[PDB]
């Protein structure tokens, strides 16, 4: 039956994808209920970038000075407010294409939808996950602030994500719907250390049980470890400490497939020690890492968000 | 900015997929205007699989027999037909929600974006291609017949996959929308041989000069090949025969980055002889080819979609 990479339907978010612009910069926003959420840095110039007052900055705007476009019928703001790292401006009218939605701070690990954006207009959607380091490569070129990654839990869109800047090192940062930064970075054109990345362990146990589910089960050995000897392994290469927790979330995908964890822990501690020898698993000579177990049970079972 | 298999936005598919339901057997349904497209063998049950007479099957049928269902709306069908694999179900009422559409028969090699449905719901949407033996990997568990992949031309739908069957080898096999098998495959479960399949050599080419506009660029080298040279090292390791049409739809990407093809393919001539030695390219260690040249120049410049 295969298994992919799967995005969200992006059908439910490409409504409210609007086009915010203020005098210089455009960017994209977010339209739900009668308010627009976009990053902060719209009112900035190129020059601010290197270290804007945004407090001042927006003091200098009125709120005829945001042009906010649905499509082709232009958004009337009556009020504005900056939480944190975005804009708040409330507008004419109620978004009539608003979802039931939540607003989401998703933890590292998890993944997500992305639905990449530009001036207001809808490009393309993929899944992407959300590293320890609280950083997500991503595919953003010059004018995709404010794309909006989220999850959808059968029939409500949870927000999770909205695209601000790219690091210097080529990697993307951004916010929660509440302007928070994941991670340490802030919204200035600096230096910014993304920290070091390690490789989600969980992410890539659940994928090795997707495979054999789907074919390939060359990996699986009669050798075994414990949790501490996995570990051991496992900081050496660079890998998540592995938690009691993280053994019961894979639980589901212990069952139904009759391998324990701690097998499933031992094909990879001799997958990392000895590399893939020229064979694949699903199409892939690499450990994958951006497929949480609960991704795997979805794509495994056809689970439905509509 | 990065680099991705970016799937398009599947909001305009998202309103055309419908619940039809025969009898014993349900899948999902194609809700342009007035018509309801389906694969042909919802009129089958498990046993007719084996050997289907299709026309005596659709005869002992009729038009209540088929209940079609978008959501909670249920529609009433007054025609029917079966155009070679599909069914032409004429209903009460034109789809409200019903875009700029184009039914296209496309090429190996070629790529489009799949929403994968159950019971006609939405479920999740990512970018696969068409092989060259006309076979497509697939993510399609039980009830996802009629799943339909599509490219979007910027306002307009272009619908060129159905997926029909799955075969004992684990890929996928559908037809376009007028019913027509992509390779020599019929909806019967028998024995049905995939045929060898190649790498689309102009996609690895392309993937080469994406990861060169997006940092990678350690595979570059000052060596050259000919094009019967590389010809001869192609059929070798399995790649298509490159053309003189393959060059020049190559370059738009070969002026942009001041690369010429012939160097790009003595590149991919030194990482067929000699592997990748561990490195990797934007975060994969295998010759992707899943990406056409066109698909190279969108997520480079920044194609919009609506």
């Amino acid at each position: 039956s295969g298994f992919r990479k799967m995005a969200f339907p992006s059908g439910k978010v490409e409504g409210c994808m609007v086009q915010v612009t203020c005098g210089t910069t455009t960017l994209n926003g977010l339209w739900l209920d009668d308010v627009v959420y976009c990053p902060r840095h719209v009112i900035c110039t190129s020059n601010d970038m290197l270290n804007p007052n945004y407090e001042d900055l927006l003091i200098r705007k009125s709120n005829h000075n945001f042009l906010v476009q649905a499509g082709n019928v232009q958004l009337r703001v009556i009020g504005h407010s900056m939480q944190n790292c975005v804009l708040k401006l409330k507008v004419d009218t109620a978004n009539p294409k608003t979802p039931k939605y939540k607003f989401v701070r998703i933890q590292p690990g998890q993944t997500f939808s992305v639905l990449a954006c530009y001036n207001g207009s809808p490009s393309g959607v993929y899944q992407c996950a959300m590293r320890p380091n609280f950083t997500i490569k991503g595919s953003f070129l010059n004018g995709s602030c404010g794309s909006v990654g989220f999850n959808i839990d059968y029939d409500c869109v949870s927000f999770c994500y909205m695209h601000h800047m790219e690091l210097p090192t080529g990697v993307h940062a951004g916010t929660d719907l509440e302007g928070n930064f994941y991670g340490p970075f802030v919204d200035r054109q600096t230096a910014q250390a993304a920290g070091t990345d390690t490789t989600i362990t969980v992410n890539v146990l659940a994928w090795l049980y997707a495979a054999v589910i789907n074919g390939d089960r060359w990996f699986l050995n009669r050798f075994t470890t414990t949790l501490n000897d996995f570990n051991l392994v496992a900081m050496k290469y660079n890998y998540e400490p592995l938690t009691q927790d993280h053994v019961d979330i894979l639980g589901p995908l212990s069952a139904q497939t009759g391998i324990a964890v701690l097998d499933m822990c031992a094909s990879l501690k001799e997958l990392l020690q000895n590399g893939m020898n020229g064979r694949t698993i699903l199409g892939s000579a690499l450990l994958e890492d951006e497929f949480t177990p609960f991704d795997v049970v979805r794509q495994c079972s056809g689970v439905t968000f509509q």
